[PDB]
C-alpha cells in the first residue's frame, strides 16, 4: 500500500509486515522518517532540532540555527544542502559547480511495478505492486531529480530507483548518484558484505560500525569477485532467527559503491549506488538518465527471514526465465573435463558416457571456435572451429542428440584478442586510450560494447552459430575486469550495451537457458539474474570450499541461481581430495551437474553419478523452490548445513558437509529449522519419527564419522 | 639516512630505529618493499607472484600474468594502471582522460629537509635530516609526479609529499592527490581514528579492519571536529607499551581523506592526503601543484612511543613560535567569563581580580568589534567599538597594563556577517554560488579567502588594531563550516590563503603568542601548529569530558598544544558541577589559564587559583617538554590518569581524575610508565620512597575518594 | 504513612558495640515506654515499625555476660568478630526461645505493623559440619513463629542491606532491604541486576539525603524519587533538613507512586537499558492488559552537544494506541517499540523521566 497524507505532507509504504515513511518538511526537503516493523502511527514524532556547532542551516530556515542537512535524516542526501555526510548525488552543472539541494515538487502513486529503460527491474502486476514517483528539483543546478519507490506487499520488498533529468539549456555531468539511502537517527548496527576473489567469492564480512564509513564498491566494469552489490545492515545482536536487519541489493551488474557511516550524532546512513570514480555521465538538455534500481527489505526476525525475503522477490519478481518453474537438464561440462583438448569426437564420446549414466546435456565450454586451441587468441572470431570439430557444428549436435543428448555452449562476446581476425581488421574496437599500450588480462581486451556497430558484429556471429541447430544453453563467460577507460560515460553505457545484446539474445531465443558467467561468480548479481536462471557460481569447484560459497551467496540470492557441478579430484584448484558423495551433496545446493570425463571414474563413482542424478531429480523442486535455511556458519562451526523446506513445511531435505576431524569425535547434532513445531516428521532412510519441536530445539545426531569430510542428506516427510 | 642501491634499484630510508624501503621494478614502477624496524637487509624477497584471477598486467609485462599493479605493493598507485584498490592518484588529462601510470624517471638525495611552497611542513636542519626526491611520469597523460621524502633520524620521522606538473600543452585537473601510501603485503591490523563533533572531539575508535574500506575525512574547508587527518593502523594486539603500530598524520588545515582497506588477497592499504570530494584542481601548462606533507611514523613497542615521536616532532620540527622554549603567561579569557556583555571597565575589573590572584594576561573575546552585542552582526568591521569599551582600545591596553597585566584579543578573519558594513558593500566577498542563497552557520558566511583583494583588506584592518598598542597574544578563531562550494580549485586555494594570511601576520609580529581557534578544536592540527603553539583544544570546558578529549588529542599532539582553561560551574556546556580542584588538575594538562569571572568565587576558590598557579608554573617545564604517558583509557576504565617524565627520568608529574563511584570502594592503584626502574624516587607531598620498578609494576594506591570526580596529583623526585 | 524506629532503641545501643541480644526497651532514651511512643506516633496520624536483629550477640551485652557460650564459637579459640558481634548458635532451641520471648514482649506493647529483621555479619567458627544447616532450620523456625504469631506483620528482611535477597526469605517478608547502598545512580545497577530473578515488589527502596552517605555523590530530589519508585518507595532522611521545595517534591512523590503502586507491583517488568554499558537506566511496568505502562529513565552519562537518545519500549499491543499523559501525544505500541520515545535534552547530570501511556 502507499498512502499520501497531504496535511503532514507524508508518504507511508506498507508491505504485508513493514512500514517506510517519508515526510517533506516546511522547507521543501523530504526527510525520512522511519523504516521497521507495520505501523499507522505518523513518525514525524522521531525528528529533533537542536543547534549543533557547524551544522549549518538553509538560507529558508532563516534565524533557526537547529534545522541542518548536516543532522537530518534524509531519502536523497546530496552534496549542496550543507550536509558534511556521504551523500547520493553530485551533480556538476553547465558552469562547474558542483551542487544540488532538491526540493519538493510533485508526486504520484501508480498501481503496478515501474519499469528501467534499458535496465533490468524487479516486475510485478498491478494488483501485486504499487509505485511512488517523487518529483525533487534544484532551480539553480537546473535539475530534475525522480525517485521511484516500488512497493511489493506480499515480498516485503521495497525498491528504489532515480531518474535525474536537465532541464537547463547547458551540459550537465552526473558526477555520484545513488540508488537508495537509509538514515537512521538511532541504532547500533554491524555491517555484512561479501568480499572475495577469483576462485573464491563472497565470503561473509560481519564486523560493528564504528565511527567513520565501511565502504567497498567495484571500478572493475562490473559488479565483481571482489565485493558484491549487496549489504546487510544489522542491529547488534541480530542472528540468523532474531532482530532487526535491513538489506540494499543492487540489481546492475556494472560499477557500484556502499557506503556505511556513524556519524557525529551517532545516526547511522547507508547508501548504495553506482560508483562516482570512473563516472562522469554527461547529460544534455532536457535528457533523462536513470540509476539502476535497489531492492530493499527489512526483517525484525533475523537474517534467515531477509534472505528468503530476496530469494521469493529474484525467484518471482526478477528471473524472466521460463526454466524458474520447470525441471533444468542436468548438464555435462566439457571444461574441467579436457579444456581445450578435445575434438568433436570427444565431445561425442563424452555425450556417450554421460548419456549411460543419466544426464541431459553435454556443454561444450571454450575452445570451439577461431583456432583457440589455448586462452591466447581467437575472441571475436566466433566461427567454428571445423578441422578441431571434425566437421560442423550442424553435424556435431545431431551425433550428440543422436547420443539421448542436448547441447549448450560457451561464448564471450565482450571480448577480443590481439590474435584474432577481428583485431587485425579492427584495433579501435577494443577499449583502449588514445597513444597508451592497454592493460592485458588472459591476455585479452574488452571490445567497447557502449558501440553499437562493435555490438551488432558479434551478435550476428553468435546469432549464425546458434542456428545452426537446436541449442538449448549458452553459457555467457566474461573473463577480464575493464581497464584503459577512456571517457566518464563507458562504464555506464559498456553495460548498457551488455544488457542490450543480453535481451537481444533473450527475446531472438525465447528458449533458451541462458547460464550468466565472468570467471565463475564475478557478475553474480540480480541484474545478470533478469536474464539468466542460474549464474556459475565459482571456477572453484573444491566442495569444502564451495560449502563458504554457496553459503555466502545465499544471504541475498536463491539456490537455484547456483551454478555447481561435480568436479574430479584432487581438485584443479586447490589440490584437494574429497569423496565423490561429498561433492554430490555440495553440488545439489544449485543446479547440479557434472564437469569431469566420466571415462576415468570406477564403476562405483559411475554408480553414484546415477543415484545422485535420481537424488538430485527427486528433490529438485524442493531444492528449487523450498524456503532456504543456513543451519550453520562454515566459517567458524564444526560443519557447513542447509536445508530446504516446502512451502507447506510438509517436507525438507537436510544437508550436512563435516568441516573438522579429530579423534575421539564428540556428537555432533544438525538443529533444523522451518518446520511446523507440532507437526510430526518421518525421516525416510532411518524410518524414524519427530516432532517438529523435537528437530528444532535438540535437532539429529550425525552418525559418527570414519574419514574425512563426510556428507549426509535427510529426507524428512510430514506425517 | 637514505641510500641509494644502483643495481636492485632500492633506495633505502634509515631512522635511529626504522627502516623504509622501496624498489623501482624492471617496467619502472615504484614498488614498497617494506616499513618497521631497522634491517640492513635486502626486503624485495618479500615480492611474490602469481597468476591472480582478473588481476592484469601492463602491455610491458607482455605475456607474464604474474605481474601486477592489482596486487603489487606501491609506493604512490594510481588510477590507471589496472590497479582496482583505493589509489593515490587520479589525474584528468588535456582530453578528459582519467588515467596516470607513473614510471621511474631520475631522482635525487639532498641533506637537510625539504620545504612545500605557501604551506605548513616539518622543518630542520642539514645535519638532521635527508631529503629523496624520486621523479615518476607519466608520458601519455603528460604529468610528472615528485614523491619527496624527509627522514628526520632521531625522531623515527619520514614525511611524505608530492609536487605534480603537468608536462603537456593543455589543462590537466587533479582529481586525486594522497600525500602517502603504505602497502602493507601481510598482516591484521586495527584502526584507530579520532572523531567527534562541536564541543567533543577526538574521540578514540579503535576497531578491527575488516574487508573492505574503513574511511574518514572531511570536505567542511578544515580539519574538523568530526574526523582529526590522523590515523593509527596498529597491527593486532598492540597496546600502549608494546606491539607494531603506523601513524599518519596530515600537516593541512583543510579537507582530507583516509582510506585503510584489507583486499582481496589479505593486503592492506593505507591511504592520507587530500580529498578527492570538492577537488578538481586545474593545472595550465607547465605548473606545479604540491600536496601537503604527511609525517609517517612507526612503533615497534606500543603506542605510548609512536605519540612520543610525534609530540617531539611536534613541539621541535613543526612549531616555530619561541614560546615552544619560554614560559607562557598565564591567562583568563573573557568569553565564558561575560560573553559578549562586558564594557572597557569590566576588562580591567577583570584585570584587577586577575592579578590579585597571580594571572599574568586578560583576553578580550569575541564582542569588541563593529556593533558585536550578540553573533548576530559585524564580522568584517574588524573597528573597535569604541563606545562600549568606554574609550580607545590604546586606552584599555594602558589600563589593563597598569593593573600589571598583559592584554591578549580575539580575531576571526576568515568571516563576514550579512549585517555588517563590509558585507553592505561588498556582499561578492562571501564564498556563494551565483543565483543561489547561501547556507548561513552562526548567521555568518565565509569570505572568499582565495581572493587577495579579500585577505588584504583583512589584513589591513587587523594591522591597525594590533598596532593600538603591546598585544601579546591574539586567539583566531573560525566559527563555521564551508559551503556553496563554487569551483573545484577553491577548497585548496582558500587554506593557501589562509596560511598566507596566518605567515603575514606572524612575520610582522615575531613576538606574538597565536592561539588557533575553530569553535575550540575545529582545525587541530600540525599545519596550524607551525604557525601557533597551542590550539583551544575545544569549547568544552567541562572537565571530565576533556579527560577523554585531551587524551584523545595526545595520541598525536603535545600537551603543549592543548588550550585548556578552568570554567565556571555548573559548567556551561553540560551543566555538570566538578570541583574547582578537579577543574585545576584537568587544564594543566595543557596551556592551563582561566576563563570566568573570579569576582563571584569563594575566597577559598579565589585561594584554589593562587596555589594552582604556583603549581603550573612549578611544573610549566615538565609539563610542556616531558615525555607524556597515557595511564589509563578513559573510555573503559575507572580513572582518567597520566603523566610526564623529564628526559633524565628525574622528575615526574602524575595526574589522575576519578571518573566512577560506588560504596565499599575498592582500591585503585595508578602504575606509572616511563621511569628508571631501578632508580629510587621520593614522592613529594608524602615523603615516601619507591623504586621505578615498584611504580610501573604495582603502582601507588589512590587515597579513598570521599566525593565525586576526585583529582590527584603526584609528584616525584628521583634520590 | 508510617515511621520505622531503626536500631538504637534497645539495651543501651548508642553504638554498634554493645546490646545486641538485650532486647529491653531503652526508656531513658525515648523518655517514657515503648507502648506510649507508639501511641505519641498513632497520635500524630501515623503507624510504627521496628528493627530487631535477633540472630546476634555483642561481648558487651547482659546476655553475653550470662550466656557466653551462647555464641557460635569453637572452644579454646578466639572467635571472629565482625561489626564488634557474634552470631547466637540459632541451632539451639534455648538460645532462639529466650531471644524469641524477649522479642514478643516488645511487639505486644502497641500496634506495630512493621518489622524489619536485620542481620549483620557472616557467621564463622563454624563448630561442626551440621551447623550450617541447622542454624538456618533454627532461623526459619523463628521465623514461621513471628509470623505466625504476628499474621497482619509486614515482616521486611534485611542483611546489612541485600546480604540474604533470597526466595527462602521472600516466602515471609514481601520486601527485602535492597542494599545499604542509597545512592539512586548505584541503585540502578543494583535494581538492574535484583530484577533478572526478582520482582520489583520486592525491592526495598528509600529516597535518602545527598551528599550520599555512602558514595558522596550528590543527585537531584527527583532522580532519588524515580530510582526508589522502582520498588517499595519510602525516605530515609529527616525531612526537617530539605527545602520547601524537596518538601512538595515529597508531597507530589507519594501521589505518584500511590497512584502507580498496583502497576509497578503488579505489573510486567521489562528492562530498557543495560546500566553498565549504556548512556541511561530504563525500566517499565506494563498491566496485565496491557492498557497501561509506567517508563522510567535515568541518564548516566553527559556531554556536550547531546545526541539525542531514545528510550524503545517492550511489551505492548503493536497496533493498539497509547496516550502519553503529560505530552497527550498519542503513539502506537509499535512505534513505541520499534523507534521508542526520543527524551527530552538534559539541561543537568543524572537527570531522570517518568512517562505514563494509557491505552486508547
Ligand atoms: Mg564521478
Ligand atoms: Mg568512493
Ligand atoms: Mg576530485
Ligand atoms: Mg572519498
Amino acid at each position: 500500500a502507499i498512502i499520501y497524507n497531504p496535511n503532514k505532507k507524508i508518504f507511508t509504504l506498507h508491505t504485508a509486515h513493514t512500514t517506510y515513511q517519508m515526510q517533506v518538511d516546511p522547507l521543501g526537503y523530504l526527510l525520512h522518517l522511519y523504516y521497521g516493523e507495520k505501523t499507522n502511527s505518523s513518525m514525524d514524532y522521531v525528528l529533533t532540532y537542536a543547534d549543533r556547532g557547524f551544522s549549518g542551516n538553509p538560507y529558508a530556515a532563516g534565524m533557526d540555527r537547529t534545522y541542518s542537512l548536516d543532522a537530518l535524516p534524509q531519502e536523497y542526501p546530496s552534496l549542496g544542502t550543507g550536509d558534511y555526510r556521504n551523500i547520493a548525488l553530485n551533480i556538476k552543472n553547465e558552469k562547474g559547480v558542483e551542487s544540488a539541494d532538491l526540493l519538493f515538487k510533485s508526486y504520484e502513486i501508480r498501481n503496478g511495478k515501474y519499469r528501467l529503460q534499458g535496465l533490468p527491474a524487479v516486475w510485478a502486476d498491478e494488483k501485486e505492486a504499487q509505485t511512488l514517483e517523487i518529483v525533487l528539483a534544484d532551480e539553480n543546478a537546473q535539475v530534475e531529480v525522480h525517485l521511484l519507490y516500488g512497493v511489493l506487499e506480499e515480498n516485503d520488498v521495497i525498491t528504489r530507483s532515480v531518474r535525474i533529468k536537465n532541464t537547463g539549456t547547458g551540459q550537465i555531468t552526473i558526477e555520484k548518484a545513488a540508488a537508495a539511502c537509509l538514515d537512521f537517527v538511532q541504532g547500533e548496527f554491524d555491517v555484512l558484505r561479501f568480499y572475495g576473489k577469483h576462485a573464491m567469492e563472497r565470503n561473509l564480512e560481519r564486523t560493528p560500525l564504528g565511527h567513520g564509513t565501511i565502504a567497498f564498491g567495484s571500478r572493475r566494469g562490473t559488479s565483481s569477485h571482489q565485493y558484491n552489490p549487496a549489504v546487510i545492515l544489522a542491529e547488534k545482536g541480530t542472528t540468523e532467527t532474531a532482530g532487526s536487519c535491513y538489506g540494499m541489493l543492487f540489481v546492475y551488474s556494472g560499477n557500484f559503491s556502499c557506503e556505511a557511516e556513524k556519524d557525529q550524532f551517532n545516526q547511522t546512513r547507508l547508501l548504495l549506488g553506482l560508483n562516482e570514480e570512473l563516472f562522469s555521465y554527461p547529460l544534455a538538455s532536457g535528457e533523462t538518465f536513470t540509476v539502476p534500481e535497489v531492492i530493499l527489505s527489512y526483517s525484525a526476525e533475523g537474517l534467515s527471514a531477509l534472505s528468503q525475503q530476496y530469494h521469493n522477490c529474484i525467484r518471482n519478481h526478477v528471473c524472466r526465465s521460463k526454466y524458474v518453474h520447470m525441471q533444468r537438464p542436468v548438464l555435462i561440462n566439457s571444461w574441467e573435463a579436457a579444456y581445450f583438448d578435445f575434438t568433436g569426437d570427444t565431445i561425442v564420446d563424452l555425450a556417450k558416457e554421460a548419456a549411460s549414466l543419466g544426464i541431459d546435456m553435454v556443454v561444450m565450454d571454450d575452445g570451439w571456435f577461431g583456432k583457440r586451441n589455448d586462452d591466447n587468441s581467437s575472441l571475436g572470431d566466433w566461427q567454428v572451429n571445423e578441422t578441431k570439430l571434425g566437421g560442423s557444428l550442424a553435424e556435431l549436435i545431431t551425433r550428440v542428440h543422436e547420443q539421448g543428448m542436448k547441447f549448450g555452449i560457451w561464448i564471450e562476446p565482450e571480448m577480443i584478442n590481439e590474435d584474432s581476425d577481428l583485431y587485425r581488421a579492427h584495433p579501435d574496437w577494443a577499449i583502449r586510450i588514445q597513444g597508451k599500450k592497454p592493460v592485458r588480462s588472459r591476455n585479452q581486451l574488452l571490445l567497447d560494447f557502449s558501440r553499437k556497430e562493435v555490438r551488432d558484429c558479434v551478435f550476428d556471429q553468435i546469432c549464425v552459430v546458434l542456428d545452426q541447430g537446436k541449442i538449448d544453453y549458452v553459457k555467457w563467460d566474461m573473463n577480464r575486469s575493464m581497464a584503459d577507460v577512456y571517457a566518464g560515460n563507458l562504464s555506464y553505457d559498456y553495460v548498457l550495451g551488455v544488457y542490450d545484446f543480453m535481451e537481444r539474445l533473450c527475446s531472438r531465443y525465447p528458449d533458451l537457458l541462458l547460464e550468466g558467467c565472468s570467471g565463475g561468480g564475478g557478475r553474480f548479481d540480480a541484474g545478470m539474474l533478469y536474464y539468466s536462471p542460474q549464474i556459475w557460481c565459482s571456477d572453484n569447484t573444491d566442495a569444502i570450499n564451495r560449502t563458504r560459497i554457496q553459503y555466502g551467496t545465499s544471504f541475498f540470492y536463491p539456490v537455484s541461481a547456483m551454478g555447481a557441478h561435480v568436479s574430479a579430484v584432487p581438485n584443479h584448484q586447490t589440490g584437494r581430495v574429497t569423496s565423490f558423495h561429498t561433492r554430490g551433496v555440495t553440488a545439489m545446493a544449485g543446479t547440479f551437474g557434472y564437469e569431469l570425463n566420466p571415462a576415468l571414474l570406477s564403476d562405483e563413482e559411475k554408480q553414484q553419478i546415477r543415484e545422485q542424478i535420481k537424488t538430485y531429480k527427486k528433490y529438485e523442486t524442493l531444492i528449487n523452490e523450498g524456503t532456504y535455511w543456513r543451519l550453520s556458519d562454515p566459517f567458524t562451526d564444526e560443519i557447513a548445513a542447509w536445508m530446504s523446506v516446502s512451502e507447506e513445511q510438509d517436507h525438507a531435505l537436510v544437508s550436512v558437509v563435516r568441516l573438522m576431524a579429530e579423534a575421539n569425535q564428540a556428537t555432533v547434532y544438525v538443529r533444523l529449522r522451518g518446520l511446523k513445531p507440532d507437526a510430526v516428521y518421518l525421516e525416510e532412510q532411518s524410518g524414524r519419527q519427530y516432532s517438529g519441536a523435537a528437530l528444532m530445539h535438540a535437532g539429529i545426531p550425525l552418525p559418527p564419522f570414519t574419514e574425512e569430510y563426510e556428507a549426509y542428506q535427510f529426507a524428512f516427510t510430514e506425517l
